[PDB]
């Protein structure tokens, strides 16, 4: 990932979207797509994305369901263009292999979310997140999803998942999260408020690039 | 809900989930539309049923985002006319008072995801999912899913939640729950594959209803 910044787009229009992406298109290649976007202007943007900016695309979908509706979920994301799709662990191993199985079939990648980065995560994520980590790792799974907010916990993920994984980290910048720190351990970080809302985005991508130069 | 029975359209396209909807009309007022459907054909297609059928809808979103991106989320949603959203229980507290915020600002619903029906949901929701109930109850929700496939954990769901609860349930048929046992406890079932895949659904909700009278 250019930079090792990743920007989470969760404007919920177009226009702005794509103005503010484009803004800050000269420091990133991978630009991270959820449901507050797309429910609000349908999926083909993720392909508007990808020919505007020739960016990597990764759909934030965060797949929780059982695994039936995940397979449905995954390959109707994939046919929209997405490079890669963040799964939730919490559901299983099941649910986990029904996205890995779409993802083998096209020829795309799955993110697996252990732990979540908002204070909630603690009530019943946290506990189960190494847990979910192993079985990411015994699924051979290679690219995972950790807190920023929590270093020690990302530090733990980090070391069960190993040096070789793929570790991206949301909660830089809005949720508290320091962009060193959390390089300390993640491959790369994902920041969305902190550039999209600011007074100028490209000063703000500027900036947090500046500070892990 | 019209005759206990919720109508979970999955079908991908827009001429055949509104045709098998339209086969099973007489027999339903309320239809779970997710993302196999609304990702396949956009968020537009909520407000399609809602005038061809005049029937509610319930957004089966399992919303499962930090709290400001499932503010977002849901507020996209009951916009696109949903009456219901489902939101996971599993990230927290505050992931699950975002979704009431929105929902009482837009006069919608929301029903709280405690344990899923799928074997996956036994490694780390079911252990949780007691205490997720318990946790919809002090927050004031009303609405409520449990597993059709494990009528035990159902029951237990129903006693902490209380008669007063609305209590809907997934996993009739296809994935191996019975229609009458589900309902000793939940007050409709959600019935997918069973009806929208059988080579009449018309036929297949019939029966449904038949051994419910
Ligand atoms: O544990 C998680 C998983 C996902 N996200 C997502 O990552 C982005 C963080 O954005 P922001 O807080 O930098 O604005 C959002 O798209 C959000 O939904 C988190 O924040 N934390
Ligand atoms: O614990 C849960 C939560 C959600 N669903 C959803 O309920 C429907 C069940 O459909 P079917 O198995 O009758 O086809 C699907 O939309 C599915 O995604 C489950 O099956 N189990
Ligand atoms: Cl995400
Ligand atoms: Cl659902």
């Amino acid at each position: 990932v250019m930079n090792r910044l990743i920007l989470a787009m969760d404007l919920m229009n177009r226009d702005d979207a794509l103005r503010v992406t484009g803004e800050v298109r000269e420091y990133i290649d991978t630009v991270k797509i959820g449901y507050p976007l797309v429910l609000s202007e349908g999926m083909d943007i993720i392909a508007e994305f990808r020919k505007r900016f020739g960016c990597r695309i990764i759909a934030g979908f965060k797949v929780a369901d059982i695994p039936e509706t995940n397979e449905k979920i995954c390959r109707a994301t994939f046919k929209a263009g997405a490079d890669a799709i963040i799964v939730h662990g919490f559901p299983g191993a099941d649910s986990v292999r029904a996205c890995l199985n779409v993802a083998e079939e096209m020829g795309r990648e799955v993110f697996l979310l252990t732990e979540m980065s908002h204070p909630g995560a603690e009530m019943f994520i946290q506990g189960a997140a190494d847990e979910i980590a192993r079985m990411g790792v015994d699924l051979g799974v290679k690219n995972y999803v950790g807190p920023s907010t929590r270093p020690e916990r990302l530090s733990r993920l980090r070391e069960i998942i190993g040096q070789d994984s793929f570790l991206i980290s949301p909660g830089v910048g809005a949720q508290g999260g320091d962009p060193g720190e959390t390089l300390r351990f993640a491959d790369a970080i994902i920041v969305g408020r902190s550039i999209y809302l600011a007074d100028n985005p490209a000063a703000a991508a500027a900036g947090i690039i500046e500070s892990i130069k």
